[PDB]
């Protein structure tokens, strides 16, 4: 239905989704200026495995098994579902990425928060990465996962954050959604980046207004 | 139109003000649980005068003359206007006050930041409070102030603040609005207060939730 280019591209996606084009607190954003805070870290429990991949022709996303929980702000956040963007939608000062993933929970409630990471270019295959596209569904596909893989894995070592407060970067664009990007890239090599573009194309938002937000870190 | 209660009231201002049904960033709220950042002190260089009070029926609002701007995050903000609700809308650490003053600003391409102050009650009528209320005048009416007043006069001393990302209190409620709320409460006596009140009733919109964003201090 909705896409990013042409008549259902992101340029309308408030044809059908009013958020996207009303919204004043949404993401994307370039995390180039910051605020300097006192932030808790990040409780990221992640023990279970990626069972599958499916390709719903707006991404490719890994679906879990066992209990992957996000602690954050007094409230419990689950795993849902982690996804691809090529290239990155967030920027850090100023620089985009050749690949972003968004780890996606919620609350029992429905309250969502995205943990983001960068991938950016290094000359070794990333082993997870090996592991978790081993085999990539074509549009309207799923594929089970050959192997065995913890999402933790695909985690940065260092777990410092940026924090914002934004939105959905796809329809409904909902606000309201905790945004933790994480500082430190982790590495996929170029052809792995390569092969999963070509899957997915260009599904980056475009960048938003930060308006009257602070990123905070 | 609209009103803070009954068909027309807070229940209901979504019939013709979506965002006042449909934001997950909206004031007021109640500033208890904060986070520590590194502000910069606010610019605030009020050097004109108040020149008129006028009564559209859902506030008492002090408009101005000369120069009177809120410099942050590097932008510009002309004051406005000011205006007032009782009780207070947002609370401090749980705590609503009697009287809450609202600084409104708007950059020269109409983007807003409010200044607001709490008014508690003190043994000592507040002399510019004095100045500026001698006459307030009724429904749909305007009254020119009798004798001068600087607005920089009824901002507290102390200029530390809380900030959050917020919206209007009143239709249209949008969002992408600075809160700056001013950390020390001006005085007003039981009295003054309650001369405002009677003449505006219960202005004060009911609070909303934080959601996903944190408020700074
Ligand atoms: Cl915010
Ligand atoms: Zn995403
Ligand atoms: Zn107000």
């Amino acid at each position: 239905e909705w896409s990013y280019t042409g008549e259902h591209g992101t340029e309308h996606w408030g044809d059908s989704f009013a958020t996207c084009a009303e919204g004043v607190n949404q993401t994307p954003i370039d995390i180039n200026q910051t605020t300097q805070a006192e932030l808790a870290p990040l409780h990221l429990d992640y023990e279970g495995q990626v069972t599958e991949l499916v390709n719903n022709g707006h991404t490719i996303q890994a679906n879990l098994t066992g209990k992957n929980t996000l602690t954050v702000d007094g409230k419990t956040f689950e795993l849902k579902q982690f996804h691809f963007h090529t290239p990155s939608e967030n920027y850090l000062k100023g620089k985009q990425y050749p690949l972003e993933a968004h780890f996606v929970h919620a609350t029992d409630k429905g309250e969502l928060a995205v943990v983001a990471v960068m991938f950016d270019f290094g000359p070794r295959s990333n082993n997870e990465l090996t592991t978790l596209l081993a085999s990539i569904p074509s549009k309207g596909q799923t594929v089970e996962l050959k192997e065995a893989l913890n999402p933790a894995d695909l985690l940065p070592r260092d777990r410092e954050y940026y924090r914002f407060n934004g939105s959905l970067t796809t329809p409904p664009c909902s606000e309201g959604v905790r945004w933790f990007v994480m500082q430190e890239p982790q590495t996929s090599s170029k052809a792995q980046t390569e092969k999963l573009q070509a899957v997915m194309g260009n599904n980056a938002r475009p960048l938003q207004p930060l308006n009257a937000r602070l990123i905070l870190e």
